[PDB]
């Protein structure tokens, strides 16, 4: 079962310094889960600018959730979430940089709001995309259907909603059982 997955994450100033270390521990836990198997990962920071942390080709030669972590700094700007999956889609999955052709491609976006910028993601629409949004900007049936438009249909299955980060947790307890 050849996966290739990316985990894009936001790293805008709403998020405090806790919550964003919550989602590194979120992606080494799933990383660590899925040691030894066929999935390969790669990791994209997110706000103004896109930043990839690590490429599919890194994550093959290290194998390391913490070496391939140990330098990401919390960029804190604006939450520009159209670039980010666009970059994902064009700069990310490429051959050059790991990616293989006969695998399935996944996108696991991690934010607290709305996106700042704008646009579409019809490039990367034929990826498997789960969004996760969490927090006080979310609390409303209104407020979350605003990240329906980055994920894969239905939203009822892609897109997660988490009430604080201490929920990742939660949400990874629920997904390494799906292993
Ligand atoms: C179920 N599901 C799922 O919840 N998420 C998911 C993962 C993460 Cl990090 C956050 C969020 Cl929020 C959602 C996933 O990535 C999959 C989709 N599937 C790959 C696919 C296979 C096919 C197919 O047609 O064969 C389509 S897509 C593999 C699944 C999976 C991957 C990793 C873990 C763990 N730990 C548990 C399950």
């Amino acid at each position: 079962m050849n996966v290739d997955l990316v985990f894009l994450f936001d790293g805008s100033m709403s998020l405090q310094p806790d919550e964003f270390q919550k989602i590194l521990d979120f992606m080494k836990d799933v990383m660590k889960k899925l040691s030894n198997t066929s999935y390969q990962f790669a990791a994209v920071q997110f706000s103004t600018s896109y930043k990839t942390e690590f490429d599919f080709s890194d994550y093959v030669k290290r194998k390391d959730p913490d070496a391939l972590l140990k330098h990401v700094k919390h960029m804190l700007l604006l939450t520009n979430t159209f670039g980010a999956i666009n970059y994902v889609a064009t700069e990310v999955f490429r051959e050059e940089l790991g990616a293989r052709p006969d695998a399935t491609k996944v996108l696991i976006i991690i934010t607290d709001g709305e996106a700042t910028d704008s646009g579409n993601i019809d490039a990367a629409k034929d990826i498997i995309r789960y969004i996760i949004g969490i927090g006080k900007h979310f609390q409303t049936k209104e407020s979350q259907e605003t990240l329906h438009k980055f994920a894969s249909k239905p939203a009822s299955e892609f897109v997660k909603i988490l009430d604080t980060f201490e929920k990742l947790k939660d949400l990874f307890t629920e997904l390494q059982k799906k292993i």
